[PDB]
């Protein structure tokens, strides 16, 4: 309760380099801290200000952190303080903390900033014994002894720190690198242009690799897996092969830290020389640099910051004199608290691992998804397909339902990995209306050329179901020889999937296996924590929310009521509501009585009266049939008659050809591969009599992200896990957030 951090005060601090999201993190720490009834002190300019003092440590006020969520970089400012690397420095800062009573330290930094704080709470003890030779009164110390616990949120655009699935800013970083390539690409038309982007990457190929998977990079260079002997030619033959195969351009991403087998760095510029001294085409080089670090923070990063924030402050109060250092982290999509040292003493271990030419090892400590992205990437950018024909299983891929950003990313993968396996792959136009009307065709390796970035649905999707036309489809699945189905779509994908099983009872043809890759703006599919194209939507809501809000700022003291999409699923609403820091986001999964609405409006008002000048009120397009937008609006209006102005617009259904964000492109890529892979199997094990017959419920699935790993779940199994009238899954991880969303809004 709010009786947790009373008689307790904490110092927050950025350190290291600006990472879009640090502000949101700070804000969280400030507010949740003040909320725990504790006191929060700012401490400007990284570890410096802590070393310095007085003027560098103002006390934080609630209002102090508004207008931050969306602001790039750090407002509490960061520095590089070399002073802190030595004891004297600490003696100095530690002095400054005990002088103000602060006993809790929040450090939002990185591999370094972290290990600094790390090796501080460490030898803090004697630091006190030392401060007693004169320093301060042993009385202001007696009761401020062994309780200086510290936690550390990892900000970092290179996302290298070991232990967390995402560091703050890297999504944003990814966005930047993408926007460029996005452009660098949509207009290179004019000669076989060959770009050479050099992205951030000390001793970490993450942004490097990922940017390559989204762009459809022709070649990459990553620290952890050096090209070893040969290659120039490899890359030439490559860039050369693709030349004849037809191509407007080439993109060769290069991690900064790009080295060769021997450690003697491969230079972006050198790559350029090569590609020209050999095949010679206008080959240019760009070196993004310190921009990747700016721009405004993405929904994810705004959100990740808020989450880590609270996790930090909590870890800070629940702290103890018998507990080790905390490093809140995202993991399996749930916040964890990992031991600081363990983390650092490891994240470090990956560099050594690399120092010694032990890259297989380096690649190991990175392990996770990394290794996959790697293998999957090489595969998809791959030279080309081997010897086809023969008794190759043939699969069909289709889209079903409302369109999404990522569908093309998914289809492209599904097909390619398909051909890499040696299987035939048909492509279906217009979801189920497809096998039915029979608009099916074979997809060659190019059919999906550079789709990865294209939004909307190249293939065509319709949310119509299949039952009413099994005759037709079964007829076609028999004529085209479809013997496996990969369905990319949303609730109708799942729903039409269940509709398939039933068919297995009446039709032999239907007795093939099928996977369902979730692609829905709304994130309403049972089976996964995230569908594809959700971020892309969620990232557009956020944007225009910020616009609407931070606009017409002339009228001053005004409130906006915004209605987001998502049917009955209040994911978008809830998430955006938290990313654009709205005072309230009325969603369906959490019913509200008018006694609430009031308590809620008799609340924004008390704010529009004092501190705040702009109000944000988000409402799910279905949170409730009577308390309509128009209801909420007028209620919010009248009630704020004197005090403020207020307008209300309905975003409605947009993102027509909305280009998928780096994350959706990746998510949609990792999957369509993971499925065409899994399907290779089921078609294998479902063959028995020179016929293929799946009639188990192991075939026919929905592939979803489940707190930590993808899992093929059987449709029939999810049924009692899903509300069908509202078309929303029954368990929704994110409802767990609402509270933290109401906290940052200063409620309860
Ligand atoms: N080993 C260390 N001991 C003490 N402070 C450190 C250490 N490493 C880094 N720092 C501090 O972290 C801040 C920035 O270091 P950097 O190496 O840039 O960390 P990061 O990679 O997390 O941004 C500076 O205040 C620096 O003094
Ligand atoms: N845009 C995002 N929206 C939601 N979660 C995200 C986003 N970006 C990263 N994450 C989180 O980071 C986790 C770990 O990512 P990871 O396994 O390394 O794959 P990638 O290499 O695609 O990040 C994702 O599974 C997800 O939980
Ligand atoms: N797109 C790419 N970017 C960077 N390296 C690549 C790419 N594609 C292939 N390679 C590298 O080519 C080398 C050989 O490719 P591989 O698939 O192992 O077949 P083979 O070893 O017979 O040439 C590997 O080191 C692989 O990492």
């Amino acid at each position: 309760a709010r009786t947790l951090g009373v008689g307790k005060a904490i110092a927050v601090l950025t350190s290291g380099g600006d990472a879009q999201g640090m502000n949101a993190a700070v804000r969280a720490v400030v507010r949740v801290g003040i909320f725990t009834g504790a006191r929060v002190f700012f401490v400007h300019e990284g570890y410096q200000g802590l070393v310095d003092g007085g003027d560098h440590i103002r006390e934080a006020t609630w209002e102090s952190v508004s207008m931050m969520l969306q602001l790039g970089g750090t407002v509490i400012g960061s520095a590089r303080c070399k002073d802190f690397r030595e004891r004297e420095g600490r003696l100095r800062a530690a002095h400054n903390l005990v002088k103000r009573g602060i006993t809790n330290l929040c450090v939002i930094g990185g591999d370094g900033s972290l290990t600094g704080a790390d090796t501080f709470r460490s030898e803090w003890s004697d630091l006190l014994s030392d401060l007693q030779k004169a320093g301060k009164i042993t009385a202001e110390e007696a009761t401020r002894s062994s309780y200086l616990n510290i936690v550390g949120l990892v900000g970092s655009i290179d996302n290298d720190f070991c232990g967390t699935d995402m560091t703050i800013g890297t999504d944003s970083a990814l966005h930047r690198i993408t926007e460029i390539v996005d452009a660098i690409t949509t207009t290179a038309q004019s000669h076989q242009r060959t770009f050479v982007l050099e992205v951030m990457g000390r001793h970490c190929g993450y942004l490097a690799l990922v940017t390559s998977l989204s762009c459809g990079a022709d070649w990459v260079f990553i620290p952890e897996c050096p090209p070893d002997d040969n290659w120039e030619d490899h890359l030439c033959r490559r860039l050369s092969e693709t030349r004849t195969r037809g191509s407007r351009l080439n993109i060769i991403i290069v991690a900064e830290g790009a080295i060769d087998r021997n450690g003697k760095p491969i230079t972006s510029e050198g790559v350029k020389d090569l590609v020209v001294r050999r095949l010679g085409y206008d080959t240019r080089v760009t070196v993004l640099g310190h921009v990747q670090r700016g721009g405004t923070p993405s929904a994810f990063d705004r959100i990740l910051g808020s989450r880590m924030g609270v996790e930090a402050v909590m870890a800070l109060l629940e702290g103890t004199p018998d507990t080790p250092a905390c490093v809140v982290s995202l993991s399996g999509n749930q916040a964890v608290r990992l031991p600081l040292m363990e983390c650092v003493q490891v994240t470090k271990d990956v560099t050594k691992a690399m120092d010694e030419k032990r890259f297989d090892e380096a690649m190991k400590l990175r392990g996770r998804s990394f290794m996959n992205n790697w293998e999957v990437y090489k595969l998809l950018a791959h030279i080309r397909p081997p010897a086809p024909k023969s008794g190759s299983y043939t699969v069909a891929v289709m889209n079903v339902g409302a369109p999404a950003a990522g569908m093309n990313a998914a289809v492209r993968s599904t097909v390619r990995i398909g051909l890499i396996q040696g299987n035939r792959v048909l492509v279906v136009h217009d979801g189920f209306e497809g096998p039915a009307k029979g608009q099916i065709e074979e997809a060659g390796w190019s059919y999906v050329g550079g789709w990865t970035g294209q939004g909307g649905s190249k293939l065509g999707s319709k949310r119509t179901l299949p039952k009413k036309s099994f005759e037709q489809i079964s007829a076609n699945i028999t004529k085209f020889n479809i013997q496996g189905l990969v369905i990319i779509g949303g609730f109708e994908a799942y729903t039409g999937g269940l509709e398939l099983m039933e068919g297995r009872k009446q039709f032999d043809e239907l007795c093939i296996p099928f996977v369902v890759i979730p692609a829905t703006v709304s994130n309403n599919v049972p089976g996964s924590d995230f569908s594809v194209g959700a971020d892309t939507a969620l990232n557009t809501i956020c944007t225009t929310c910020d616009r609407i809000k931070q606009s017409a700022a002339g009228t001053k003291r005004r409130v906006f009521i915004i209605e987001t999409m998502g049917g009955y699923c209040g994911y978008l609403a809830t998430m955006a509501g938290l990313a654009a820091g709205a005072d309230a986001a009325y969603i369906f999964e959490e019913p509200f009585t008018i006694r609430d609405l009031q308590a809620n409006v008799e609340h924004l008002v008390q704010k529009m009266k004092t501190t705040v000048k702009r109000g944000l009120v988000l409402r799910n397009e279905k949170c409730n049939e009577n308390y309509t937008t128009d209801f909420i609006f007028n209620l919010y209006s009248e009630e704020g008659k004197g005090i403020f102005d207020s307008r209300k617009n309905v975003l409605g259904h947009m993102q027509q050809g909305g280009s998928p964000t780096p994350f959706d492109r990746n998510f949609a890529t990792k999957m369509g591969a993971k499925a065409m892979n899994w399907m290779a199997g089921k078609i294998k094990e479902s063959y028995r009599n020179g016929r293929i017959f799946a009639n188990t419920p192991d075939s026919g699935c929905v592939l979803g992200m489940r707190k930590r790993a993808l899992v093929f779940q059987p449709v029939t199994e999810l049924q009692n896990q899903t509300d069908f009238e509202h078309r929303i899954p029954k368990e929704q991880w994110w409802l767990k957030l609402r509270p933290i969303l109401k906290i940052l809004a200063k409620y309860e």
